[PDB]
């Protein structure tokens, strides 16, 4: 039988090509990976059938996703996850914030909401009291601080954002995958809200496959391999 995985590429594609395919090959599967440079393709191409299962999303971008989408996917199981992190961009250290700095974020959502949490966490805004952090907007915050201006761009652009902003909160993925290193945020998202889940089609749920990949995810083997690997990442809440 074969398996379709579809990832974002870099760290989650890496997973698969170093260490998943070949124990799964081991059971008689045969793997196939597409990686993904954007974060809307995958989930579609899952749905389509073209993908079995992807790796690269967090359940409020799935939940939102499949919600807007209508799409029967849902997840199954958590990945090492490369953490959320405001980067330095001119501005190198938290302390030369000053009114006005600028700040770049990714436009989705799911994932913008992350943003005003952190800002609220680093006293710069002030998010309105009991909102919903999963959905966080604009409109939730109670009072901007230091007059920051939130710059936004689509996802995969933040990396090099940094040029022209005082700091870049960059999502992991990309972080990686543009020579980024995590130990050179200024600040990490403490939450464990959003640590990567596989997705799949909700009739795939019980399949034997799936059963397997999940054993590959989750075997003594593959937590030596990412704790070598990928340093710094936030395991399953699972582990
Ligand atoms: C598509 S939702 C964003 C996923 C990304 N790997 C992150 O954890 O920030």
């Amino acid at each position: 039988k074969e398996i379709v995985f579809g990832t974002t590429v870099g760290d989650f594609g890496d997973m698969v090509k170093e260490q998943i395919q070949p124990e799964l090959e081991k059971k008689g599967y045969t793997v196939k990976l597409v990686e993904f440079t954007d974060y809307v393709r995958p989930n579609l191409a899952l749905a389509e059938g073209e993908l079995d299962i992807n790796v690269f999303q967090h359940k409020p971008y799935l939940d939102d996703f499949k919600k807007e989408h209508n799409l029967d996917i849902t997840e199954v199981f958590q990945v090492p996850t490369a953490p959320l992190g405001l980067y330095p961009g001119k501005l190198k250290s938290l302390e030369e914030v000053k009114d006005g700095s600028t700040v770049s974020a990714p436009n989705d959502p799911s994932n913008f909401a992350r943003v005003l949490v952190m800002l609220d966490e680093l006293g710069w805004i002030k998010l309105k009291d009991g909102i919903n952090p999963l959905t966080a907007s604009k409109a939730d915050i109670a009072e901007n601080l230091k007059n920051i201006k939130i710059v936004e761009l689509e996802a995969a652009q933040l990396p090099r954002s940094r040029a022209d902003v005082d700091f870049a909160v960059v999502n992991g993925n990309y972080a990686i995958s543009s020579g980024m290193k995590l130990t050179e945020a200024l600040f990490q998202e403490p939450s464990f809200a959003y640590v990567n889940w596989s997705a799949v089609k909700t009739a795939d749920k019980d399949s034997q496959w799936l059963k397997d990949v999940t054993e590959a995810y989750n075997s003594d083997a593959f937590k030596a391999y990412a704790h070598k690997r990928f340093e710094g990442y936030k395991s399953p809440a699972a582990w």
